[PDB]
């Protein structure tokens, strides 16, 4: 009977579950599975204890369906003005999470896919060079896993 | 500089983090993000309290690099002999998790991708019809989320 793109969804569900079960037994599906878990935990710790010290970077953006990457990029550049470090990379993820929650709060969940694409562009273009210079994602997992 | 398939990895990392942050605020990235979290929790509860009651279905398989889907399918059919229900679908995921841990235990992590593909095939072919008949994944999330 008619399955649709649920077939691809079912493949990703299996991978998610198996990744979780391996991690519980001290194994890892992949480097990126280990990074996902370390980043979830690092973000929670940043938001709990450290984010209150900083100005609210989200006050700088009012994302609308007309907002372009360039506006996001100029604001995120403020986090990295005085250099990239792992803590500012964790703050960048937290920031994007807060933009997404704020967008859903304003009944504009349609913008979340845009914010995700912008974050991926900025990560690939601005941060991946520093990450590769500084021991790659394995170093992040060593520090925050 | 040279990025490679890390660009696609970086897109999936962003989605994973944003999904987590939305879920903490009572929002959801997607139906499948909600299913992933409910299935992780359902699997843990099955394994903690209910799996010990059943015979060890993994004793039925000795997966090698020569093992074919047909061998997996005949053993998983035993879980569903007396019908599909949500509990047996949770047990199917737990089963696959246990096969993966056992494969890594035997220094054959190369087989985990195979087990994942077999699980996706069996889910799409044998279980998705029942799932769609029984209110789809939303019903599962309602019961286990
Ligand atoms: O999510 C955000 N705002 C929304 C919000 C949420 C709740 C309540 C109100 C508003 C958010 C994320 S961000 C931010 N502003 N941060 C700025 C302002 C612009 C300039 C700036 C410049 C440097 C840094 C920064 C950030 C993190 C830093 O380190 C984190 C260390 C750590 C890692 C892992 C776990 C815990 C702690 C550092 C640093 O020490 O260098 N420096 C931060 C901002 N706002
Ligand atoms: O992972 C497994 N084995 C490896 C293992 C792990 C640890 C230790 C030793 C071996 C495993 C997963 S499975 C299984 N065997 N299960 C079988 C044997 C074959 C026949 C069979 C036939 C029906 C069912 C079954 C399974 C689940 C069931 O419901 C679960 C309800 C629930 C849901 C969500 C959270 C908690 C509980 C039911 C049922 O009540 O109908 N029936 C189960 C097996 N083995």
């Amino acid at each position: 009977g008619p399955l649709g793109s649920m077939s691809q969804s079912n493949r990703e569900l299996v991978v998610d579950f198996l990744s979780y079960k391996l991690s519980q037994k001290g194994y890892s599906w992949s480097q990126m599975a280990a990074v996902k878990q370390a980043l979830r935990e690092a973000g929670d710790e940043f938001e709990l204890r450290y984010r209150r010290a900083f100005s609210d970077l989200t006050s700088q953006l009012h994302i609308t369906p007309g907002t372009a990457y360039q506006s996001f990029e100029q604001v995120v550049n403020e986090l990295f003005r005085d250099g990239v470090n792992w803590g500012r990379i964790v703050a960048f993820f937290s920031f994007g999470g807060a933009l997404c929650v704020e967008s859903v709060d304003k009944e504009m969940q349609v913008l979340v896919s845009r914010i995700a694409a912008w974050m991926a562009t900025y990560l690939n273009d601005h941060l991946e060079p520093w990450i590769q210079e500084n021991g790659g994602w394995d170093t992040f997992v060593e520090l925050y896993g």
